[PDB]
RNA sequence: AAGAUUUUGCAAAAUUUAAAUAUGAUGUAUAAAAUCUGACACCUGCCCGGUGCUGCAAGGUGAAUCUAUUUUAGUUAACGCUG
């Protein structure tokens, strides 16, 4: 879960920085794993609809309990695995009934740690006195806390903070009407209910922000192809195309203005 | 590769079609789309008059429809109908 500063034995390893993907601690399974068709920015009729997208050597799917309401036993963590699209880690979880699943892990966890889901107040977890990375109801939480994968009361799935190093800070708590006012990563505010649910602690890989690819072939092997300027392009192909590289206004090929107030 | 600006808070914006839909993505602002420059180091200065873009209280110009008011023509023996 740490950065690697490489010694400049090549041009591309001079600035590169990447995370230890922890292959020794990834016991791979065939229970949660599918590999679907790679969608290269196309529809079913073959036509490109979103550009700059292609082959992905790291295509997979791993089914996850974003919602951990269905069991309350205590658990451990046997192993780990990595996700690419959000650059987040996960970890298996073995419940005391020998059950199994994957979960979103929080920052500060690792093999050997414990985790559970909580129906009742905090004093009634005699196991698992530490509380990080646990599925909990927002009312049954401290004054100060931060949530990372939120499931609203009027909803099945989670729609906020699912990316790396994110959270949802609390601004207020209104237990009267059971209505919380949480902050998003941007800064906007949203009404949520304390009957809703979420995880505790920021999601894994806080340190993706301190990354440098250093090689074009690290994106090509994800499904990120080569972009092209609208200025090298011919006037047929793009509304900037031509010999002049200056342009009032600054536009998009389907026709609309990108830069506003500008 | 890297840097900056602009849009998008989730049945997301953008994209495809006449439409259902397809899709972005079973991804959630450390994400997605567009745009100009182009490793790294030092720097990236003054000006919002002009054009362009965005926004727009009050004010000015501003279409039909509804309503009210005013003015007026033709025709009929008459009431009246109509414009
Ligand atoms: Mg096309
Ligand atoms: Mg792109
Ligand atoms: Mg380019
Ligand atoms: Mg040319
Ligand atoms: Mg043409
Ligand atoms: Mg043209
Ligand atoms: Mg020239
Ligand atoms: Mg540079
Ligand atoms: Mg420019
Ligand atoms: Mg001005
Ligand atoms: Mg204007
Ligand atoms: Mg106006
Ligand atoms: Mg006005």
């Amino acid at each position: 879960m740490f950065l690697k500063n490489y010694k400049p034995k090549t041009p591309t390893l001079r600035f590169k920085r990447d995370i230890f993907k922890m292959t020794p601690f990834i016991k791979k399974n065939n229970i949660f794993f599918i590999k679907n068709k790679n969608k290269s920015g196309r529809s079913t009729k073959g036509q490109i609809i979103v550009r700059h997208r292609g082959a992905n050597k790291y295509n997979k799917h791993l089914s996850i309990n974003v919602n951990r309401n269905q069991l309350t036993n205590l658990a451990i963590i046997t192993s780990l695995n990595y996700i690419n699209k959000n650059s987040c880690f996960i970890g298996l979880i073995k419940y005391s009934n020998n059950c199994l699943s994957y979960i979103k892990l929080a920052n500060g966890l690792f093999i050997g740690n414990y985790t559970k889901s909580l129906d009742k107040p905090l004093n009634f977890s005699f196991n698992f006195r530490n509380i990080l990375g646990s599925f909990i109801i927002l009312n049954l939480a401290p004054k100060h806390s931060i949530f990372s994968n939120l499931i609203s009361f009027n909803k099945k799935k989670s729609n906020y903070a699912k990316s790396a190093g994110t959270f949802l800070s609390i601004i207020k708590k209104i237990k009267e009407i059971n209505l919380f006012i949480l902050k998003l990563p941007t800064g906007e505010k949203k009404y949520f209910s304390g009957d809703s649910k979420a995880t505790l602690g920021r999601n894994s890989n806080f340190l993706n922000k301190f990354t440098v690819t250093g090689k074009a072939g690290i994106n090509r092997n994800k499904g990120w192809r080569s972009s092209v300027r609208g200025v090298a392009m011919n006037p047929v192909d793009h509304p900037h195309g031509g010999r002049t590289k200056t342009n009032q206004p600054e536009m998009s090929p389907w026709g609309w203005i990108t830069k506003k107030n500008k």
